[PDB]
């Protein structure tokens, strides 16, 4: 459904788009060698009678002892680990994207624990696209699993945001060809030429360039 | 004013009881099941060895989840020696998977 | 201590036992789901088969009101019970969005005349009117 469904139906001979390397995406279309790297990570917000009074100060001590304990017991999110062990934040990803495809068909312990949280909450924590992903972070308590090049662009724009955690995985952005074309290898030699002349990383600071916040 | 000092020590005691509690729940990485859950402290074996082959061909749910972490992080966690295994533990957070005897060469 | 809020909070503990109407749409859904939270919930009800799958929604009310038991109703019949009886509450949210439907046999000729008879019935505003004639169970907060 979406890109690849049109590619195997031989509609749109080129696809050029954020199509990413996923093993299930390679089986039905041989899409081309990528032009730019990729890694999924989290986009959580950057934050913002002497005995009678003796019982009272011991009552306020233990209640302030417990309140500061559980608060300190609560971990600030700096990984996918503590993000998985905390059901207060209602994290999710793009529905029917390569992100949720990765968390579904992976068998590693912590990311399967993340998929157990999202499959119970398929109606709520899943979004339509990255714009629905950005807004649910900025308004409500949420931590969004967008891919790499959308992370640095929005953190340069919205200084309310930050990148939490390193690269969960490693991928790239490919170009969709229908089932595997001979025209695919013409593109592969072309992208090697276009990155050699530097115009790949010259259009880089042309279009991301969001000026940041130190 | 002595009652004001009586409150500021209570918040200091409550701050001290909060910090002394959370560091006494903390258990370090003792066992493999204590090591199977966390993905910060990374794993590793000798590439193409008997230990790498065992985790690939085991059906134990504790050890199969450990293989999925090393297969995903393939080019960085499977060093190729026992010597580079010593270097990567001595540097950043890394739990290398030796055989039992070559432990006692290194841990002495 | 957090009480049993969600299904994933309820999927781990084996003390507070589970249950559905035997041979219902809820029992069938947990048997034929691939979600790892819901597949582990089915293994508890399949193992405890003769004691957790009661056969009514009425015996489901009796077993929650007695010992520790979390019965798995549909979403609407919650609000009949959680307004007639203020000892019971809806913990969690919607597990899976379903829909009640008038069941006709396979390839029935009456199916296309019930569907138009329903789409007229809510535009006249009586599926909402017949709704608040039976769900007003005394309004118990
Ligand atoms: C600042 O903190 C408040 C609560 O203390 C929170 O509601 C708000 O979202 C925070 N600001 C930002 C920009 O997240
Ligand atoms: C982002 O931060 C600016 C100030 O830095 C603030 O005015 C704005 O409301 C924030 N947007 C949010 C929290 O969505
Ligand atoms: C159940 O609810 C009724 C109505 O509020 C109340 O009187 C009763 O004490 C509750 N508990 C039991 C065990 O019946
Ligand atoms: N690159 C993703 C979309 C963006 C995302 O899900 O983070 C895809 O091909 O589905
Ligand atoms: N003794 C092991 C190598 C060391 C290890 O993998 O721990 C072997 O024969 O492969
Ligand atoms: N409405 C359900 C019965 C009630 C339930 O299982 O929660 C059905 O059609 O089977």
């Amino acid at each position: 459904n979406g890109m690849v469904r049109e590619l195997i139906d031989h509609k749109a001979d080129l696809a050029v788009a954020p199509l990413a390397i996923t093993y299930v995406r390679e089986k039905v279309i041989d899409f081309s060698k990528p032009f730019m790297t990729l890694g999924i990570s989290i986009l959580y917000r950057k934050p913002n009678w002497w005995f009678f009074t003796l019982i009272i100060i011991s009552s306020y001590t233990a209640n302030l002892a417990a309140f500061l304990t559980v608060e300190r017991m609560e971990s600030p999110i700096d990984s996918a680990d503590d993000l998985a062990k905390q059901t207060k934040i209602e994290y999710g990803a793009v529905e029917d994207g390569a992100t949720m495809t990765f968390f579904k068909k992976s068998k590693i312990s912590t990311y399967d624990k993340m998929w157990a949280f999202m499959s119970s909450r398929r109606q709520s924590v899943l979004v339509k696209s990255n714009e629905e992903g950005i807004q649910r972070v900025l308004t409500s308590d949420y931590a969004f699993l967008m891919e790499s090049t959308t992370i640095e662009f929005v953190t340069q724009r919205n200084c309310n945001l930050t990148q939490i955690g390193g690269l969960i995985d490693s991928k790239g952005y490919g170009v969709g060809t229908p089932m595997g074309s001979p025209y695919r290898d013409k593109i592969t030699i072309a992208i090697l030429q276009l990155q050699e002349e530097g115009k790949l990383h010259m259009m880089k600071e042309k279009w991301w360039r969001g000026n940041g916040c130190p």
